[PDB]
C-alpha cells in the first residue's frame, strides 16, 4: 500500500511505502503521532548520528525522551518510540516477540549493506514478532529523480573559465570569495585540487573537521554555494575469473539522491548556488552485487547469521515491491561464504577491529595463507593480521579472489578457489 | 511536458512527455515544415503501413537515414520531433545528438524530445492485465522460482528467457511434461503456431496473441570492460531488465481480452542510463559509415551530453575520440569486409585484423568476426599483437604493439 500521507494502523499486518519530503518530519512527526495513539513504535536509521540526534531532537523541543539504541550509545527509557541504527537492530536480533506494534524503516531507499539486511530481516520478520504495521520511508523511492529547489541556484558551468575543473571551467568570481563546497570523487583530486587552491581546505575521512572558505571534499562529509563533479566512486564486483570475482571500484554519474544530498548543502533559507560539470542523473534505486557480497560478510563477521539465514532475510528484501533492485545473486554468494568453514577466529577479530571491509574475506583469505604457510596477495595493511613475513614467505599465495591490487605471486589450485569456482558456474546465469 | 510545445520565437529543445501521429499533425497544421525521426518507420504493431506512406509538410524517417543522409540540411525543416528519444541504442544517440548540434544553423524554431519513458520512468498497472509473482512452489524450475504446470496446461503463453541457450533447456523440459512448447530466438522464423491451438512459446526478446507471459524479468546488454589485458574488453552482461523491456514483454499479453503476467522478480531497472561501449559504437560508426573525424563525433555527442532530460552515461568521449585518432592506416579491404559482414565494431575488428597482417600474425581467435584474415597461411605466426578484446582470445598474445601502448595510454591520462 503506496502514498504520501502516514497509512493509519491496519488492524492485520501489512507492509506500507511512504513517500514524503524529508523534513516533513517522517523520522519525527510520523513516530510521534503513532505513539500518541498509543502504539509502540521503532524507527531504523542507516545513520548513527541521525538515530542520536532524532533522540535528541525530541527531547529539546517535545519533552519525549526515546530510547536510543546504537553500537556507541544505547539508552533505555520505556518511552513508546524507539530510535535505532539497522545495524544495531541487526545486533540485537533483530525482532523480539511483541516489542513493537510498529516499526518504521527510514531512509528505506539506503543501499549500504545493513540498511538492506536490516530491512530484509524486519521484512521476514515482523508479523511473527506481532508488528501490525511496517512502514518503507523514503523521500526518494527507486525511479526518483532530482527536483526543482525553490530557493536553490543551478546555473549550467561551461567551457568558460580559468580553473580546470571536470573538462569544464569554473570561473574565478564565484569561489572567491565566501563559504564555498566543491565536490570531488576522489581523495587525491581533492588534496591537490585545493593545493591549487583563496583559502582552500580538502575533506574525505581519516580527517575531523576544518570549518570565508572553500572545502573540497568527497561525500565522506556528513554554505554559499555548492561546485559538482557529478560523478561518484562506487564498489561494484567483477566476474574477472581469474581465479574468482574482484572487488573494486568505478565512477558512475552520480544517481538521484546523490545529486540531491550535494546540491541540498547550499539554499538552506539563505538562497544559495549550485554549479555543475554534467545536467543527468541516474535515476534513484539500483544497487550492486557486491553490497549482497557485504550482506553474508557482515552476517558472518557480526550477527552471527548462517549463510542461508542471511539469504531468508534478502530474499524477504527482494520479494518485496517499491525497494531498490539488484542482480539476484543471493544463491551464489550464500554458496560462496557456506564454503568458508574453520575462519581463525583472532585473525576475523582484527580484520573487524581494524574496520576493513569485507572483514570475513580479508580474515578467511588470511586464514588460508596462515595455513599454508603462504604469504596474503600483498603486503598491504589490509593484511596486516600476518605481520609474521617470517615463515609465510614461502612462495606464491593461495588466492581465493580479489579484494585490491594483488602483489605476490599466486597460485589458483586452492580447493576452496576451485569451490568457488564451482559456485560461479552453479549460481552465475548465461 | 505532457502537451505539444507551442513553437517559440526563436529557437528552442522541447521534451514532450507523451502518454502510452496526432503531434506532428499539429505542427504542419500551422505551415510548419516537421521532420520526425523514430529508430524505425515499420508500423509500431509489426502490422500495417509504414510511417513513410506518401499521403507534403510532414517527413518520417529513422535517426539511420538522418545520419546516412549526413545529418540537417540547409532549411529544410522548421521543427524536428525525436521521437521514441529513450532509445539508447548508437544510432539514435548519435542520430539525436546531431539533431541537436545541428537544428539551429539549419534554421529550425524547435526540437522536441519525445518519449513515452523519459528517464526514471518505472512501469505502471495495466487495467487489462493482472500480475502474479511466481512463487517456489511448481513443477518447473524458473529462474530460481517455480512455474505451476497448471497454468500453462493449455491455452496459449510466452515465457521470456534471457538467453537462447536458456529457451531450449526450458521448451525441451516441457515438452517431456507433454506441453506444446517451442523455442525461439534470432536465427528461427515460422515455428511459431498462429492456430489458436495450445502452445507455450519459449523465446528471447527477438520475437498471434496470449492469455498469459511469463518473465524471467533478467536481459543482456553490451557493456564494455576497463580490464587492462592489455586494454579493455566489449562483452555482454545479464541485468535485471529496465521499465521499458518489462512493460514491452507484459504488453504481449491482454491485449483486447483480459491477460495474466507472472515473474520472477517483482522491480526493475529504472530506465534512463547506458554503458559507455555504446559511445564507443558511435565512433566506431562515426569512422566506418558516416566519414566521420572522431572530433565531429565528439561534437554531436557532446550537445547530446549538454542536453538536460536525456538518457545518461559514463562522459568517456575525451577518452574514445583519442583512440580511434589513434587508430590510422587501417587497410579499406578489411573496412568493407567487417562492415559487409555486419560485425557490431566493424572499425575495431579490421583495425585488428590490420595490425595482424601488417605484423603477419593471427587474429585472436577464429570465430567468424576474423574472416577477412582467412589468407591465412602466412599470417598464423606468432603471438596476436592485442590491441583490445572483442571476443575469446585462443591465441597466444603479444602486448608489445605501439597502438596498444597507444591506447593504454588513453586509458590512463583521460580514465
Ligand atoms: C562497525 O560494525 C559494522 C560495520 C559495517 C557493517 N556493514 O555491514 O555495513 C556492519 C557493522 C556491524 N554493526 C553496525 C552497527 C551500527 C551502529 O554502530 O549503531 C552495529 C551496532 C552494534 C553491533 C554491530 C553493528
Ligand atoms: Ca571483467
Ligand atoms: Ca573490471
Amino acid at each position: 500500500t503506496d502514498n504520501s500521507s502516514p497509512p493509519a494502523v491496519p488492524q492485520s499486518f501489512q507492509v506500507a511505502h511512504l513517500h514524503a519530503p524529508t523534513g516533513s518530519g517522517k523520522s519525527t512527526k510520523v513516530p510521534a503521532a503513532y505513539a500518541a495513539q498509543g502504539y509502540k513504535v521503532l524507527v531504523l536509521n542507516p545513520s548513527v548520528a541521525a538515530t542520536l540526534g532524532f533522540g535528541a531532537y525530541m527531547s529539546k523541543a517535545h519533552g519525549v525522551d526515546p530510547n536510543i539504541r546504537t553500537g556507541v550509545r544505547t539508552i533505555t527509557t520505556g518511552s513508546p518510540i524507539t530510535y535505532s541504527t539497522y545495524g544495531k537492530f541487526l545486533a540485537d536480533g533483530g525482532c523480539s516477540g511483541g516489542a513493537y506494534d510498529i516499526i518504521i524503516c527510514d531512509e528505506c531507499h539506503s543501499t549500504d549493506a545493513t540498511s538492506i539486511l536490516g530491512i530484509g530481516t524486519v521484512l521476514d520478520q515482523a508479523e511473527t514478532a506481532g508488528a501490525r504495521l511496517v512502514v518503507l520511508a523514503t523521500a526518494t523511492p527507486p525511479g526518483s529523480v532530482t527536483v526543482s529547489h525553490p530557493n536553490i541556484e543551478e546555473v549550467a558551468l561551461s567551457t568558460t573559465g580559468e580553473i580546470p575543473f571536470y573538462g569544464k571551467a569554473i570561473p574565478l568570481e564565484v569561489i572567491k570569495g565566501g563559504r564555498h563546497l566543491i565536490f570531488c570523487h576522489s581523495k587525491k583530486k581533492c588534496d591537490e585540487l585545493a593545493a591549487k587552491l583563496i583559502n582552500a581546505v580538502a575533506y574525505y575521512r581519516g580527517l575531523d573537521v576544518s570549518v570565508d572558505v572553500v572545502v573540497v571534499s568527497t561525500d565522506a562529509l556528513m554554505f554559499d554555494s555548492v561546485i559538482d563533479c557529478n560523478t561518484c566512486v562506487t564498489q561494484t564486483v567483477d566476474f574477472s575469473l581469474d581465479p574468482t570475482f574482484t572487488i573494486e571500484t568505478t565512477t558512475l554519474p552520480q544517481d538521484a539522491v546523490s545529486r540531491t544530498q550535494r546540491r541540498g548543502r547550499t539554499g538552506r533559507g539563505k538562497p544559495g548556488i549550485y554549479r555543475f560539470v554534467a545536467p543527468g542523473e541516474r535515476p534513484s534505486g539500483m544497487f550492486d552485487s557486491s553490497v549482497l557480497c557485504e550482506c553474508y560478510d557482515a552476517g558472518c563477521a557480526w550477527y552471527e547469521l548462517m549463510p542461508a539465514e542471511t539469504t531468508v532475510r534478502l530474499r524477504a528484501y527482494m520479494n518485496t515491491p517499491g525497494l531498490p533492485v539488484c542482480q539476484d545473486h543471493l544463491e551464489f554468494w550464500e554458496g560462496v561464504f557456506t564454503g568458508l568453514t574453520h575462519i581463525d577466529a583472532h585473525f576475523l577479530s582484527q580484520t573487524k577491529q581494524s574496520g576493513e571491509n569485507f572483514p570475513y574475506l580479508v580474515a578467511y583469505q588470511a586464514t588460508v595463507c596462515a595455513r599454508a604457510q603462504a604469504p596474503p596477495p600483498s603486503w598491504d595493511q589490509m593484511w596486516k593480521c600476518l605481520i609474521r613475513l617470517k615463515p609465510t614467505l614461502h612462495g606464491p599465495t593461495p588466492l581465493l579472489y580479489r579484494l585490491g591490487a594483488v602483489q605476490n605471486e599466486v597460485t589458483l589450485t586452492h580447493p576452496i578457489t576451485k569451490y568457488i569456482m564451482t559456485c560461479m558456474s552453479a549460481d552465475l546465469e548465461v
